[PDB]
């Protein structure tokens, strides 16, 4: 009915978000699925975050994203307070004010990758491919997993994505095999903060034609 998951606290932290599902009848998990509906963040007095991926995949869905101060605050008054009012509006890499999780909570209807295909190519660590894939779908994007297996005619865009710092020959082939734009994932985590497609440009990868 309403489930939650947290990003950033403590072992003390987690006591209080506990206690306070415990009174409000709140459900909690440890991993984040479809269902989760909050996500609850650590964060500044000006409800900056660090970027975690529960962030991510919490803004992907549209759910709700509060800062942790809304726990302490409806403990501090015996009343579960206004979600709206303790949102996140940035984190430490894409800036302070950028005010994201609130748009994608109500931008479900035009999803920024609606009608694309994105490949997640080759190595992922930093996160679980499939962690990224499901990211982008949540998004509108669909998921490709060969470079081989992107669709024709246009209309739809496809794009890859690649984490070259984790290779060890040419990962700037891959013009090569394939007619689409090589970005890092940089690019998707940007679009997902802010929830709007980003300038490839800044993420472009030279590809060895
Ligand atoms: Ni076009």
């Amino acid at each position: 009915r309403m489930s939650m998951v947290v990003s950033g606290l403590t072992p003390e932290e987690f006591m209080l978000v506990y206690k306070f599902a415990r009174k409000h009848h709140i459900t909690l998990t440890n991993l984040i699925t479809e269902e989760t509906t909050h996500v609850v963040m650590k964060t500044d007095a000006e409800f900056v975050c660090e970027r975690t991926l529960k962030y991510f995949l919490g803004i992907a869905g549209g759910k709700w994203v509060v800062s942790y101060f809304w726990v302490t605050q409806s403990i501090k008054e015996r009343k579960m307070l206004n979600e709206h009012d303790f949102e996140v509006r940035g984190d430490v890499v894409n800036g302070r004010n950028h005010q994201g999780p609130k748009r994608a909570r109500e931008s479900q209807d035009r999803k920024i990758f609606r009608g694309l295909e994105i490949c997640c190519y080759g190595p992922f660590t930093n996160m679980p491919t499939d962690q990224l894939e499901w990211m982008v779908q949540l998004c509108g994007a669909s998921v490709v997993k060969e470079l081989s297996s992107f669709t024709l005619g246009t209309g739809v865009h496809p794009i890859v994505v690649v984490q070259p710092d984790a290779w060890t020959n040419g990962f700037h082939a891959i013009g090569q095999m394939c007619e689409a734009p090589v970005v890092t994932p940089e690019w998707v985590l940007d679009s997902v903060a802010l929830y709007q497609c980003q300038e490839l440009d800044t993420y472009l990868i030279p590809q060895i034609p």
